[PDB]
């Protein structure tokens, strides 16, 4: 059992470095399953919504994409 929120915090600072994140980036970083990555993505979305001046969730028909906008 892994804390999805703690994992998402790791991704959030990777977002700041990288500028942009998708589910594939979570999968590559952690080497985990798709369902697990979606749990982290859900927690990452919650973190981004706490900082709308820094992060932008670009939900589009292709895929959810996190963008650093600070």
């Amino acid at each position: 059992t892994l804390n999805s929120y703690k994992m998402a915090e790791i991704m959030y600072k990777i977002l700041e470095k990288k500028g942009e994140l998708t589910l594939e980036d979570i999968l590559a970083q952690f080497e985990i399953s798709v369902p697990s990555a979606y749990n982290i993505q859900r927690a990452l979305k919650a973190i981004c919504e706490r900082h709308p001046d820094e992060c932008e969730v670009q939900y589009k028909n292709r895929k959810t994409t996190f963008k650093w906008i600070k």
